[PDB]
């Protein structure tokens, strides 16, 4: 990973903190030492410091994925990355602890239209954050050509027919 992408990760963390703090001021949450969800006190003003820390790694993983591998296509591909790693973890823990079957034990195509939006929300967020800076990424006539190919095929067929007539 390059160093100004190292910058970009810190800038993303900062702006995610700014959006979360916008939510904090919108809902009127106030900081405190004690941890609780009903009394409206937070040690990092719901989220623990670890519980914001954890969102640091999946961005790096998805970014490595985009580096090793249009806009909506990359969005749904990052969303599929998220859902695939989520399904992998859930399947491993199910086969580990003997858990029951989940309704998400299906491929990404048969799935419903709602989880689509659920997994594309943050994908669109990080993609906005990506295009704000300037870094542009991608995946990494025809009729005339088809007509020409058909003509060549017809010529070959005519040659074959002439040969057959000779035979």
């Amino acid at each position: 990973i390059p160093e100004k992408l190292e910058y970009f990760i810190n800038k993303y963390a900062e702006h995610s903190h700014d959006k979360w703090s916008m939510d904090k001021l919108a809902n009127g949450w106030i900081y405190g030492e004690i941890y609780s969800d009903s009394s409206k006190i937070q040690p990092l003003m719901l989220l623990s410091e670890k519980e914001k820390e954890i969102y640091r790694w999946p961005i790096k993983e998805s970014l490595k994925t985009m580096l090793a591998w249009d806009l909506h296509a990359m969005a749904e591909m990052m969303a599929e990355n998220y859902h695939n790693i989520w399904a992998k973890k859930k399947k491993l823990e199910l086969e580990s602890k003997g858990g029951g079957n989940h309704p998400l034990l299906v491929p990404y195509d048969t799935l419903t239209a709602k989880e689509k939006a659920k997994d594309r929300e943050k994908a669109q967020d990080i993609f906005k954050f990506l295009q704000i800076s300037g870094y542009v990424v991608s995946r990494g006539x025809x009729x005339x050509x088809x007509x020409x190919x058909x003509x060549x095929x017809x010529x070959x067929x005519x040659x074959x027919x002439x040969x057959x007539x000779x035979x």
